[PDB]
């Protein structure tokens, strides 16, 4: 097969679908890109086998075929190259059992082998049972606020994924460890057909850095265990997590009389500083409120370290003495972008409730639950 | 004052009370009290106290402040041998032709306890107070709990003895109907005090009397005495947190299972220390993993299980040391749900009034937590 | 001692000195800055017991005082704040206090007086260079260190100064690099040998500005002043290599070319090359460089042709890739010229444009040998 | 790469050579590397390479770079069992995994890039020394102790060794002690002089055997590398000139102390704590046959006179030293009695032990007198 093809165009093509590829070489036939040229389209593959990106650009060609090209290698090659066209044209080896890929750029040759492309797997037929749409814009910052930073929990199969909701009324992202739960909702992306489903981390995060922010529309197309994404050119089939997620909406406490309005850059540099003195391995910090009144105090006894911060805020409630985790609680505060944030808490043995004060869309709301640190003798009851 | 003493009972003594000493420059010395042939030691934090007294050889009374880690460092440094005391403020201390000066405080200057005017007692066998702090003291704990949490609770009544402690992964309740007093009390032990009482108390029958006036226990233990700070506040209703109904019990060799749990962390990931119980059949399959590094362990331990599968995490290093603390070759785990504690309770080796009660909390999605 | 400074002042004077704490170090005294307090002039020392990183800046103080204070946690506990005065009062087990407002913060210290003293200096020698000059001068050798701890010698930078030039060069037995300056005389000459690891840190801390560095010598120390910070570091004993036997006296075999357009083309054709030796085949003849790489093992080829200036014999030589592009990737002129001579000796790459009037580079690679 | 060990001896070669891995991350692995059913197992620290080898079953051959602390823990958690090894391919990411079968539980560790695991250079051995494995032992154990921890004047924090063709002399110094180990029994044609580091030191006493095994030493520029039955170890030397040792050892020393060493170690011991702070001092006052021993802290008012009854020949003489240096080297000899020999209060006083030394052996410790 022989083509010819902007290089700029075919590097950000093969930039686009080379995330999925991990450097693994269990299976060596999924380390390359497939292509396949059919009427002036080239389609690229690329895969681990449970997540799949797919995208096609057009090409000047006058004939078929399919390659498997060693992706890597290649995609390095074609980062070297600024913008010119380039022509492509499978060789047999002159002396060898396989074939080449030549690249031609005037008076330079360049031969990167090929693998066997009979061997890259084709992919099934996808019969898609289901389907809703969502803006790219709205679908990325879901992701934006799902997806943790840190994730150290040996979660259950349900939960270390995140959960999407759809149907005609709003559309639900959700997702949690032992510390945090994070509720996303849009009451503005609405779709006929109402599904649950629960996506993997890694294809998640494949997928967010190629998702642009903007008004185009996402397919989402379900059969029996996977998802099917459709974005312009682009193509994204991930297996899902079998299971049903929890009723999370049931662990929202209802009454959260102390309510707590502070200044959101304000409260995350003041836990930062002060888990800086708390013992290492827990990182934990004490919240004492009363009157406008923040309290916060870290120690660590074995090194003799102590940070007592006194914080003004608008704090409408009773006193309280309440303990979190510093790291997971930052890490959700680093995660909303408003001036301000109110922290709703009832019992100190009852997770608080973290939400923007302002910088929402109309139809958009957040709810970022954050668990304390309790003695099992004080839990809930 | 002048006073005679084998060097290895001195520092018996001295070893006694000195756990205690960190605070304020006085509370740095023993305070020596020499009264018709007993000396009295005294060392103190400012919120315990800790006494001793032994006999020793003398002609007169006094009162001395002696720094605390230079004199104990001193005894050490003797043989067994008599050695004579003479305070001058020096120390002078006397063996054969040799002499030894220590520069001393003020005596005037140690603070003295207010008379203690107890209202209410209790008594306990050592043996028996010694056993619940093996049970309720944990070997680490490094959770910022609230002030009520942090001590142990000690209840005692007409019918039984209970001690609880807990962390964000524990509770263990101990139980002892065979401890019983009139006076119903109930009072929180600060941690720091109850480790020094646990190094001293023996496990004999010789009972310890515990004392309260307004806020303070006095234990009385043979020629000691320790006067602690009680944590104010109220535990909290402990009982209320043990799930009710538990249909699914595993019994399984604790050794085995100990080290197993400790093999399989390794490959865990270094902060949260999690494993995974997979548990179906007769068979328990550990699994860790550190997605961050990609290590992993998988492991199979032949159990009795008779319940429903089961999927449910724990923390290994909180799990690993109450099982590390109680003493029978095989343990129950009673568990429900993945998101409620599992109860650990020994086979054999209690006596006839005592129990043992081990929650740990399992790691649980905060989306799937009980309600 | 007490003194109170800006945030930002002492974060970015912790930062300068803070390179040569690199965590383990095998005395745990040298974790720690050493603050010494002295008429309003805070000296902060870190050291890893062979460099030692020295600077000072103006506080607002009554007292005089000295601390050794744990660098980690410090430096993370100052970062941590915005620009604001602090107020720091030294308690002396000793603590340090920091105050801000109505928000109080305690770090455990070490005890200063464990921490080492350094000698006093004895200056014999000195010379003056341009911290620019001298900054440029690391910035072209580096690199071609080499990193063993086999030959110590070559984990160095030779530094010759005399009245009529500062010479400084550097190799790796596979890279040689001479740097020179006629516009640096001094009338003390002295030649030593640095260390690669405090000439990065230097590299770093110093700016390209025409103010002077005084460097002083005694037995084995060489003593950095510039402005307000000192860094002192032992110099490598023993005798540098004889490095101009390996630059031969005729080079006649010159290629002339943009060095962007050699450097891009080497370094498409390494992705290309030997896994094993990353060569990449110079074949000249008229005025066209052939560019040839090949990887044996995995089946892929690069043939590239590039117009140039060549005068001399048709030669076919191999080069690392790697260390090639590194060294043009260093050099920041226009055109480069490569002197050539046999297929088994060295390839000297020099800037034809953009240096100064007194300075002169020379970049030798050694070709690659193989059967 | 596959192949089976038990656990017993893979955990004592991985712990023979583990002690030089400190905190260049490849340098925390293990380098295995399989040939013919012998099993190479390398660790650095980039100066110091130990290299140890088991023999193992397996039918093909292969690299690997293992994790050291994660390893070393995963191995110690078995029991003496065999255990089968297999290199896999990371099913998720670029790297490579060592799986551990043990019956039907499965353990992956993750493994690092072995071609980046630096290889061994090529030792060009211009001399060479032989030594029974013993004899070395002997005389680390009296040396080690004296060298310097200060990293000023590098070469007094190693150990020198002379050997020539009538004997061999082990030296070590911090200016204030000075010990001298010497073998007349041990005998090479090779004459060398070298300078080893401390902290492989440290590392090769505890591996070596006290056997009479002999230990080959082969030398060039500055490495020495030592052989002993199946383990390699590779030294950087210490450059440098050590000082003329001999110089400060007085030849008549006519007043000299004979003592029960625990008796003189035990009373030092408890005279040192009355000594003064900075110093930590006690002087020596012989006459007759009474050695008087004096300590004092005139900052915080201590005081310490001793009698000591003792074997005096020699003129009155009131001597101090360092209670701290003087104790450490009393308790690394291990006679029944020791010798003093003195001269005057300002020279160094000689400490050997009385009885339990070989034919050819002699130890000489020298401690500089406080003035
Ligand atoms: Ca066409
Ligand atoms: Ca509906
Ligand atoms: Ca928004
Ligand atoms: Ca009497
Ligand atoms: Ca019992
Ligand atoms: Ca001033
Ligand atoms: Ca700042
Ligand atoms: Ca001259
Ligand atoms: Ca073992
Ligand atoms: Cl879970
Ligand atoms: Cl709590
Ligand atoms: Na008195
Ligand atoms: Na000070």
């Amino acid at each position: 097969m022989k083509f010819i093809v902007a290089s700029g165009e075919l590097q950000k093509a093969l930039q686009t679908v080379s995330g999925v590829i991990s450097g693994s070489q269990s299976r060596p036939i999924l380390e390359n890109f497939l292509f396949e040229l059919e009427n002036d389209n080239l389609k690229i593959t690329a895969s681990d086998g449970e997540t799949t990106l797919i995208t096609s650009i057009p090409v000047k060609s006058e004939n078929n075929g399919r390659m498997a090209v060693p992706a890597k290698m290649f995609l390095d090659v074609i980062k070297s190259f600024g913008d010119q066209p380039l022509t492509f044209v499978e060789k047999e080896s002159e002396n060898g059992i396989g074939s080449l890929l030549e690249i031609l750029d005037e008076k330079d040759n360049y031969f990167v082998a090929l693998d066997n492309a009979e061997d890259y797997p084709e992919l099934p037929e996808f019969d898609a049972s289901k389907s809703v749409k969502i803006q790219a814009g709205i679908l990325s910052e879901a992701l934006v606020n799902t997806l943790f930073a840190t994730s150290n929990d040996s979660l259950r199969p349900v939960m270390t994924g995140v959960l999407f909701q759809f149907n005609e009324n709003e559309a639900n992202f959700v997702s949690t460890d032992s510390h945090r739960l994070v509720v996303y909702n849009r009451k503005d992306v609405m779709n006929v057909d109402n599904i649950e489903f629960i996506m993997p981390k890694k294809p998640l995060a494949i997928i967010k850095n190629i998702l642009s922010n903007t008004d185009d529309e996402v397919l989402i197309e379900f059969n029996e265990n996977m998802a099917k994404f459709s974005f312009q050119d682009n193509i994204w089939i991930c297996r899902l997590i079998d299971g049903k997620y929890p009723n999370y909406t049931a662990v929202i406490p209802k009454e959260n009389p102390n309510v707590l309005t502070i200044n959101r850059n304000l409260l995350l540099s003041s836990i930062r500083r002060a888990s800086i003195f708390s013992n290492k391995s827990t990182n934990q910090v004490r919240f004492k409120l009363s009157g406008n009144l923040l309290h916060l105090h870290a120690e660590d006894t074995e090194y003799a370290n102590k940070a007592d911060m006194q914080i003004p805020c608008e704090y409408n409630g009773e006193d309280i003495n309440i303990g979190f985790s510093s790291k997971f609680l930052t890490e959700m505060l680093s995660v909303l972008g408003s001036d301000d944030i109110t922290m709703k808490m009832s019992q100190p043995n009852r997770p608080g409730i973290i939400e923007p004060v302002d910088g929402l869309e109309e139809n958009e709301s957040i709810l970022m639950l954050s668990m304390p640190v309790i003695g099992l003798a004080g839990h809930h009851h």
